[PDB]
DNA sequence: CGTACCCATTAATGGGTACG
DNA sequence: CGTACCCATTAATGGGTACG
């Protein structure tokens, strides 16, 4: 598990991820369609080996990441 | 909010929420069906005033509930 | 309280193509 | 890379009734 393999914005999704924030808000939150939003979503579940984003959440506050 | 005010089982949810667990897992761990696992995480949502598994898992992080 | 359903709806997952 | 959509599916939300 290595944050800096992912990109600058599949870090920004990440982190607000990490907020407990539902896609739509991130969206609203970074001014991106959701649609994009999903995309970086799921590249960065993919490439962090995460079975979702609440266990990207968890990981995030548990290696105190960010 | 305050975890106390939740029931020994709605706080066994939220543990394994906050260790990324999805309802169907959690299910298996605590050998009850998803149907009441889904009450229970209804349940512990209202209580709690979160708006999702993922503020419930990082409420608990944040606040070191655990 | 905890159990386990019923209902409907929305959110999220995960694969794809496309194009500055 | 970042954008934004296409596809289909599962996971999750949030009301309800029921019963030992």
């Amino acid at each position: 598990r290595d944050v800096n393999q992912l990109t600058p914005r599949e870090r920004d999704i990440l982190k607000l991820i990490a907020q407990g924030l539902p896609n739509k808000m991130i969206a609203r939150r970074l001014d991106i369609t959701e649609s994009t939003v999903k995309v970086h979503v799921k590249h960065m579940l993919k490439k962090m080996k995460l079975k979702s984003r609440v266990e990207a959440a968890v990981w995030v506050h548990q290696e105190r990441i960010f």
